[PDB]
């Protein structure tokens, strides 16, 4: 099998505008996330510009709710992990520690986030001070419960802030403040030892707060009486290599807790996953039980540092045996490596590392299907194609870089300006899509929210056809059919990609009658040979091909291809839950997931039909199969042409036919996501050649109602 491929996405690729038409500036990425509420609406927030910008936008399009930019007067006072955002009492509670000694409370009514009909000025902020934070240093903020937070200090000490009136905080002192957390020991290369500079914590039973300090001693404090109950020295000189060691002093995630299973990262080696169970023993004392330790060896050049770690339920992301998946986001430099330690069993001793394959739609299309932008002739066409592939945010930013570095724009005349642009569109999209954080979208599907607002990269599960395709770059086989397709790929890597598309073009004419349907199909295949394969074909490969054909039964292989490998699953409305609102994020990714799949089929269909062009063979029994592949070839190619015409209008027709509601959907499970793509794919193949649902919409919108010459011209 293969591995998870991501999808690049922008929410400003649907809109030809730079920025939301509904925005408001209010005035009182480091981390970003998206929070599912019990309203069942996703609201996204990003924390960027070195703590001087909170960006809230609904993840349901920022042009049907108000963008609210809450511009902070000050940057945060040590760390960018002194932010907690959770929904409290049907108001979105935002807590911010600021550099001036204040504690910021914002109350954003849910109505103001998701309606654009709502501007609000006044009663959206209250700034008040529990204890001056320009004195003793906060480095961590944790929201504990719905009326309790603990702000952990860098010189040790626990300060609870208790909630009054559903908004404001009043300080409640605990007796455990530093001065004497340094009078019960000595030490001389240490000073963090009994100071509670807690770098990660998670709360079990809403009673006991399991805290990891800088030293990564796991200390369990029952905070329903503010007593230390248990102390485990976790660091060891034989569960880990002490020669290899790196300091961790930065607030992030080093404890992960899902169900009662805890994961502790030990800063000895280049990480240790120590797996244990949290169980309460008699006398109401939570005890930690070691189970197993897994050593590991990384590979850097400036030391991999973790970002986040999230223990969750079994994920289907090209696994083979699973009990739990521990997602790990490493970053050193501008490389992020997403890898997933899949533990397959309860022992935790059989594991595999499932790697992330970080190839979008963009990379596979640049690698193979290179003539598609400004390489299809017409500079006017090239220019629109650049817009559609990389959104408004990248597009406008690219104009800025052009002005600094002085490039004279000669758009719509010179092919070479489009190449210059194309390069920039790429460097700016990569910077914008870099990893910041993990968010679980729907509590399963691994979403990386990225630097700068309105940027996300979702990863998807590859289906049987998709797994095979990456296993032709490994040349892995496993049926009679799989072997046939692998041979055909060998021959096609020798032909230029330009010839492969010329042969695709002539197969299309057979369905359109632009090559007459007055010939036998065999004569038309002869036309193809002479025009496209002369002085390109390898003589060697023709014979190898003949030997494979003699070993594998033809009609059998062709039925198998058509009915199980190109065609999608049979799933319809009932397999998926339908949303009660519009959502942009889901409809975009579905489009692109459908698109990807059909691009591989477009090439498969090409490669199989080619054999009939090489040799002069009877197609009186195989004629029935052949007709299907020309039909399938058609539909696959058609969608591609339309996507360049305009990808947004093409999504709108599609969403209606699938959805009960029409427009948008929500996903919370991998089965659901899959079914919905399969339902769209079915709908396309159920369409006729003569009238398409797309053809009708696109024509009416541009051509009849009348729009400027650019939409008329590529539509031609």
């Amino acid at each position: 099998m293969a591995c998870l491929s991501r999808i690049d996405a922008n929410l400003l690729q649907y809109y030809e505008k730079p920025e939301p038409n509904n925005t408001v500036d209010l005035y009182v990425s480091e981390y970003s996330n998206c929070l599912l509420l019990s309203n069942s609406e996703y609201i996204c927030y990003h924390f960027s510009s070195r703590s001087t910008l909170l960006t809230f936008y609904p993840l349901s399009d920022a042009y049907h709710g108000k963008t609210i930019n809450i511009h902070l007067p000050n940057a945060s006072m040590n760390q960018r992990y002194t932010l907690t955002i959770q929904e409290v009492e049907q108001q979105l509670l935002v807590n911010v520690i600021l550099k001036d000694g204040s504690f910021l409370t914002l109350q954003l009514p849910l109505s103001f986030l998701f309606s654009s009909a709502n501007t609000l000025n006044g009663e959206w902020f209250h700034l008040q001070n529990p204890y001056d934070f320009t004195v003793r240093v906060p480095h961590f903020l944790f929201y504990v419960s719905p009326q309790f937070s603990v702000v952990f200090l860098e010189d040790g000490g626990l300060l609870g802030l208790k909630k009054v009136d559903g908004v404001h905080y009043e300080p409640l002192l605990f007796n455990d403040n530093s001065y004497l957390k340094s009078l019960t020991r000595f030490f001389s290369r240490s000073s963090k030892s009994d100071y509670d500079s807690v770098i990660s914590c998670k709360l079990f039973h809403e009673r006991y707060l399991i805290v990891l300090t800088q030293n990564c001693h796991l200390k369990i404090w029952d905070l329903t009486s503010f007593t230390l109950i248990q102390d485990y020295d976790m660091v060891s000189q034989s569960d880990s290599d002490p020669s290899h060691f790196r300091k961790v002093e930065a607030v992030g995630e080093y404890l992960s807790l899902y169900n009662n299973t805890l994961v502790t990262l030990l800063p000895l080696e280049n990480g240790l996953f120590q797996m244990g169970t949290l169980l309460v023993d008699s006398s109401g004392i939570l005890t930690y039980t070691f189970q197993n330790n897994i050593p590991t060896n990384l590979s850097a050049s400036a030391i991999w540092s973790i970002v986040d770690l999230v223990l969750t339920r079994p994920l289907e992301l090209n696994v083979e045996a699973s009990y739990l998946n521990l997602i790990v986001l490493w970053k050193s430099g501008t490389a992020s490596k997403l890898q997933i330690l899949n533990v397959n069993d309860e022992s935790f001793k059989n594991y595999e590392w499932i790697e992330s394959v970080n190839k979008s739609l963009v990379d596979l299309q640049s690698e193979h299907d290179l003539d598609i932008v400004t390489k299809t002739g017409d500079v006017e066409r090239g220019f629109c194609n650049l817009k559609s592939r990389y959104g408004t945010q990248i597009f406008e930013r690219a104009q800025q870089i052009l002005s600094e570095n002085k490039i004279i724009m000669a758009h719509n005349e010179d092919e070479e300006y489009l190449a210059n642009l194309e390069t920039i569109l790429r460097d700016v999209k990569t910077a914008f899509n870099e990893a910041s954080s993990i968010t679980l979208y729907g509590d399963e599907i691994i979403l990386v929210n990225c630097f700068q607002p309105y940027n996300h990269s979702l990863y998807k599960l590859n289906t049987t056809v998709e797994n095979w395709f990456y296993n032709m770059h490994s040349e892995t086989d496993g049926s009679e059919l799989f072997k046939y397709l692998r041979t055909l790929n060998g021959f096609a890597s020798t032909l230029s990609n330009d010839v492969l598309r010329s042969i695709s073009k002539k197969f299309l004419d057979i369905i359109t009658g632009e090559l007459p349907d007055s010939m036998t199909t065999v004569e038309k295949f002869t036309d193809i040979f002479k025009n496209c394969l002369e002085n390109q074909f390898e003589i060697t490969n023709l014979k190898i091909l003949f030997d494979e054909l003699n070993s594998f039964d033809i009609p059998v292989v062709l039925n198998d291809l058509i009915n199980n490998q190109m065609k999608p699953g049979i799933f319809w409305k009932k397999d998926f839950i339908s949303a009660i609102k519009f959502d942009g994020f889901t409809s975009i990714i579905s489009l692109e997931s459908l698109h990807q799949l059909l691009s591989i089929h477009y090439r498969i269909t090409l490669q199989v039909l080619l054999t009939f062009v090489l040799f002069d063979l009877d197609t009186e029994i195989f004629g029935q199969h052949i007709s299907t592949l020309l039909d399938l070839h058609y539909k696959q190619f058609l969608l591609l042409n339309l996507y360049r015409q305009d990808k947004c209008l093409l999504a709108e027709v599609l969403l209606k036919d699938s959805s009960e509601f029409s427009f948008g959907v929500k996903f919370f499970n991998y089965g659901q996501l899959i079914a919905y793509i399969d339902s769209l794919n079915s709908n396309v193949y159920n369409a006729s050649i003569t009238e398409n649902s797309f053809f009708m919409t696109f024509f009416r919108s541009y051509i009849i109602e009348n729009t400027s010459h650019k939409n008329i011209r590529f539509f031609l």
